[PDB]
């Protein structure tokens, strides 16, 4: 009757162990459409110079995004797209910058809520997927004496579970740039719950595929049932890295989020 | 058809990632492929200000080679400035090297100092366009110049013909780097027994927009390779724009030198 | 008389060498003594420009403590700025620490930021005489100030009463160092459960010519120790000028806290 | 009839694994006498920032001394005092700066000659003392493919053989600052012989004690017999570190060298 088409500023957030590089196919697809796209490496990820053992919480890990948001011009708002564990970065960020956020998009992602502890979807995730195959774990003691478990994701888990359907060039790349990462689960467990006026108020779009071999369908559906998103988009096929296996489809869904909220 | 163990070496500011298309292609032919991050490159944790020479920058390669089991030999493939990593490596581990392959690369010699081809490259291409430079003093007091490669330079000169996904990946993981030109200017020349003796295969395209055809042609005249393969078209990053063509030449190098 | 395991921690720019008289004295009483070089100090191979905070500088202590066998506790003895290494350590490993001993040292608290006693020290002693300063940008962009301690300052203020052999040794192995003042200014305060809970013994002399008696007295009033021992005379380096007096106080600390 | 007393500029050179710090008692004793004293750390020794694996020859190891000598004012000459393996640093230096050297003093030191290979007294030394007790060895490959053996001197060998009679404060200090070191024997073996006009022409004073428990009396006497020094001074007692156990005696001998040659 009236048709709307909106250009938007997406801030793309990788999951633990990965970096901005995972968005190297979706960032151009989005810019072809005329959007502005920022893909940030979080602390100790991608080519960020910090080492994970110098990071003490998922909040500290989130520093690049929060600094970025501190610096957005007055009146500018972004759509934050986070994959896998980056839903926690979107919740940390929305409790600090709710007015700079047009919508949070969870892409095969943790969907934190305000009712339970910050670590709650992490517990549920680990319950749904308790074997990380060839992943190696390590520990360090943080600034207040908490022991932090880090992981070096194994190559079979990478091949089969996270990058199932990706090309060999994309699977080799992941192996060439993957870093250690941590869920910081135990400090998230001690963390104040996400707020209703910050995080609880942002618009939330949930993109997922039932072919995801690490954030499995029963888990994903549990999260959707646990904290109803404003909108759900299920992509058929692909794998956990839909920004690699369904790049264009994800860019078309993201155009729709920009039209509704940006 | 011989299967070989190839060790792929990226150029300054880049990392093992630049080989993410060529490593699976080689492996489809049954080759073993090792792709290393040099010091302060790709996801190596060291920062460029702690590296004091091009030989210290080469450490991942020299450690690798130090540990290769007895009787094993590798073909080292080096792009752009990595021709200097092949020559440093060949002088220390000549018996472990079946051949060196220069992929749009510097081709050092034994007659001039180690910085000679770096001098000539800068003469052929003196404007790095939007590249930024920085300096630090190394542990011995020498001033080292680092660069952060400009994105117009990346787009138009290095990744000229690359896809947008590839160029974008380049911007996302590019690190600072250094020619260590002045320490190379002070370094002993590469030896005739080490580097001078290895087999040398030169791969290039005249469509390369940073290692320009007359510099490449001067290099070949200055120190004639055992073989020169020229790929038509593509750009400076032939392992991305002509991946199967370089995998095929590299099969010819495994056949010839094992 | 209790034998204890003492971990001795030097101040910025110095190294484990400053304890070369006190380590044998303690061992004559059957104590176990570990004396560590902090990052970029004594013969540690790292350079100060690669260290980005006082917590990274503390790494040798935190690794040590990370590996102490279960059920073992240590008395950490820290001189001058090493009071900050004790507080960082006590927050991460409170159960491994029988007591902290401040030897003419900064005595951080929990109520103000980690840089508060550094601010007050500089206020009490703002002229470092012939000390030189340098800066570098750390990995996060903060400007770090380093110093090379001047020899008149070493002779007259730090090693005032020391023998000529000792002062000369100091000049021969002194390294650059940093207060990382501004990163400490940004650091979370020391916790009441970690650092706030440990036993704290303060050793000093009013003849100290860099940590002057009114700053030391302000520290004790600002955060009253469990015990304060005052040694008459000597100088700032009591582990060199009053070695047996500090070994004797430290026997009293092993007796009291094990 | 006429009595002479001379003030001189001594350049003190430590042995491999040690640093300028070993001279911390003799440097003040000499300055009490009015001499000028330089004590240098050689490459990868004392607090020199270079690591031994970046050093490729005893010549490269000798860089601090040669740079120093390049910089001496015209007409200035020094007496170089070298302990244990530092006789090779004195020979490397005298072939480059013979006119800046008033005399070489070998203090329980290797006494290189011009007739045999540079590595020859190193072979003889290792033959006289073949067991380095708890010393650990390591290897790296140098800039031309030679394998270099390095050593971390063991603590018993330090206690009993090198620092036999030193105080506990001096023995603990050595342990606190000792570094890896290398004889570079195999590259010395390939090295051109020291020259007769450089090294063969400098005055050479040999200080030693027969109580030295690592450069043993039969070895020392072999060296004295092998290449007759211009003057020999035998200190009674002490140990291998005579600059620590006989500091004043060594300073009085060194006053005599300054009167004869400086």
């Amino acid at each position: 009757p009236i048709s709307k088409m909106v250009t938007a500023h997406f801030v793309l957030i990788h999951t633990i162990c990965h970096g901005a590089w995972i968005w190297h196919k979706l960032k151009p697809a989005l810019e072809r459409a005329g959007h502005k796209v920022t893909a940030l490496d979080m602390a100790a990820s991608g080519i960020d110079p910090r080492q994970i053992e110098q990071i003490n919480s998922f909040d500290e890990y989130s520093e690049p995004l929060l600094t970025f948001l501190e610096k957005l011009p007055q009146g500018e708002k972004v759509i934050i797209v986070g994959e896998s564990c980056a839903g926690l970065n979107i919740a940390i960020a929305a409790d600090r910058y709710v007015d700079k956020i047009a919508a949070g998009v969870f892409h095969n992602s943790l969907l934190p809520d305000t009712v339970h502890s910050p670590s709650y979807t992490v517990e549920k995730l680990l319950e749904s997927f308790p074997d990380a195959r060839d992943t190696e774990y390590f520990t360090f003691t943080n600034i207040t004496g908490e022991t932090i478990t880090t992981m070096k994701l194994g190559f079979v888990l990478l091949r089969e579970n996270l990058f199932t359907k990706c090309t060999d060039g994309e699977y080799e790349l992941a192996k060439m740039v993957m870093r250690k990462g941590s869920l910081f689960q135990n400090v998230l467990a001690q963390r104040p719950k996400f707020t209703e006026k910050g995080y609880g108020s942002i618009k939330k779009v949930y993109i997922w595929t039932d072919q995801d071999k690490i954030f499995l369908p029963d888990f994903q559906r549990w999260q959707i049932a646990n904290y109803k998103p404003d909108k759900v988009y299920q992509v058929q096929g692909g794998d956990h890295k839909l920004q690699l296996t369904k790049t264009e489809e994800v860019a078309h869904i993201l155009q729709e989020v920009a039209d509704a909220y940006a």
